[PDB]
């Protein structure tokens, strides 16, 4: 067994989710979800099923998406794990119900826009996702200022009242 | 601290679950969670007690199906895990619901019939649950023609119209 | 890369519920989801903002609390992840729905009062969490004895009728 | 305005779930969620089309039961409406967890095995679903001797343990 | 056919939960659900089996409350239909949420701590619910002091940060 | 007591959410669930307090959409009920998740962009919703011809594939 660091690329500030599902029917159910979820929404989905024809799937509603979701998993090549990528404007906040509550998936590793690794352990023909690095470390604490700042923030956002 | 990978046993045929939960009350809640999701269903529930005596917890309606998911743990030997082995012809989707609905519950790692091992880590009398290999690595990507496949395949098992 | 093993330091009492999630709204959403869950509910919640000034964010009701989940979280040291204490007499499975639901939150590691270690991956300026060891391994399978022993034990707290 | 009372009819014991929709679509998604939750699941799904062409729509997996189930509607001849009659042996706890999540789903007026009448409210081509009579009137109330009969039952049949 | 308007007896400073349920095994899931989601709680549950001997069936954590809630299930007299009484300091948003989920609740007709009546309707020995008059008639629309009121309000009570 | 129908004011490229919840809370709440379910939704809501001042409360991302909302719940008039008028091109399967999932929302009576009134009893200083007449009665079935129009109309509108 081996472990590797495998990023994944994108452009700066683009949102992706990445999660575990099961089942074919993962790639139509999600897409339902999320277009059901969000009106115009533009997103990308790959699943990669890891048996039978062992096919990497793809769906969605932006070309530029789609490619982007299915080139980074063909080199995740981990069976089973999915990926949506959300077009600008569009957040996991929106959309992160109802990938939880689609039955086919089973965890979500991350959501995030920020620069990721994913942590994958390698044995045979299989991969398996140990972690996220999301994003980077503290480099403190907020103090009274910063706390106030971020209640205001998510006001100016129109998130808070 | 060591790294090791344990293959779950387990017939082809029979979907596994396999979770990360809490407090004793875990093996009763998720029993009744079962078969409140589906009439008649057959399984096997074990539950790894990670405090005072340390015992492995099963419950079932399946004798065969509850011994597997204790050998499981046995080996396993994570802390607070969870494994539900559910008989021929009952899913995940059927009832990852409520497993994920259940208030014991923290996460699920996998829930899948293909051939499935655990990544863990020891240290002294702990081990934690770092991933799984679920399935097996893509072969490629699906062109239009398997699209059309998949979809047809749904139709014809009833789950899309 | 480099793994590590992280101890959380915290009273044994104290239950923690150990997180990944996103965006900065999911400090005051998640002390918001906590405090509708259960009246006069007390903990200390912390995460860990991952980029611009990258400041471990807190909220909660006793200074205490706040302390335990900052510390720990500092410690750990991983983007987006989040740190909730509870006060004594609070119980995850009292919160976990909450958590769960919150739009922000992508997964749940753990929900524990026994010895936590956190299995974490380190590269340049990003870790990433691995896994967590939450109490021990198991010492046997329960026997009839311990079945009853159980049953009963969840009667006489008031969770069985 | 006048007020009208309309029998729902089926079998003795077969379950019916009446509830308030809206769009199209909720024939298509009640259908999959239904097939989702439970293997071989057998029903007959009918929608009410509030507008345009008015038409109650239907979906099912059995002749019968979506015979059944449009005969009932047309009965009720109330906008936004859909009634779903489970076979033998399935049960409402079995799936209305899938009919609460149904995107389309507003709301759910009755789940039961019970003689079911249905008040409307009725003002020119709009009729309004204003309650249901599930069943009968209380006889009295139970004393222990009862609360034991109950609680036997209820192990008897599997649901606890 | 005839309408009646019965008042729900409850102190001024108590909440009740009024809804709609199926199948016996209503009451020991309704009360786990309650104490799961609040430690300590108090509270009175009474639900009107509609069919077989037809009892009042109650359980709860407080006995005063539990007569309180089979005395105005008695003068409610409608089958299926449950009320949970919740001791002071409870409150319906800390249990709505496992009230909703529990697999036998159909719908929530009402949850306030204001004066109820309910409108029923009666035929033979049949009764059903027709809604819920909960508190009083608007007296106006908020100026912007009511704004800013409302909002600090819920600050100093630690609700919103 | 007597009983009247209030016609809901809400021009045709529109949909409204009516429902029932309690608590002042509930209008932060949902302003707050509808913006983090869809980004730059436009929506407008009000909220009939039924104790203390008993104000129609008002909140929203646009001003005639909030007036319009306010407007109808002065001419229903019934405590604790709210309601939600969408901007044109957003839709209640958009958001009715986060309305359900509202720890403050009770019960939702209807979602639609068809005509609707509302059925509404009143005694003295109080009002109770009855039902709502939600579109049309049914004009006859849908055949096969049909059946096969209202498929191909969800794959031309993106939601099924």
């Amino acid at each position: 067994m081996e472990l590797k660091l495998i990023p994944i690329e994108k452009p700066e500030n683009l949102n992706v989710i990445l999660g575990q599902a099961h089942f074919i029917k993962t790639v139509e159910d999600l897409h339902e979800a999320l277009v059901t979820a969000v009106p115009g929404i533009r997103f990308g989905l790959a699943f990669s099923e890891a048996s039978g024809k062992r096919l990497v799937r793809r769906s969605g509603t932006d070309e530029a998406l789609v490619e982007l979701a299915v080139k980074n998993l063909l080199n995740l090549a981990c069976g089973h794990v999915f990926l949506i990528v959300l077009g600008e404007g569009f957040y996991p906040i929106n959309v992160l119900h109802a990938v939880k509550a689609c039955p086919e998936v089973v965890r979500i590793y991350a959501a995030t826009a920020n620069p990721l690794k994913v942590v994958v352990a390698e044995e045979g023909e299989q991969r398996a996702i140990l972690g996220v690095m999301d994003g980077f470390t503290p480099l403190g604490v907020e103090d009274e200022a910063e706390v106030a700042w971020r209640k205001d923030l998510l006001r100016r956002l129109g998130y808070k009242l």
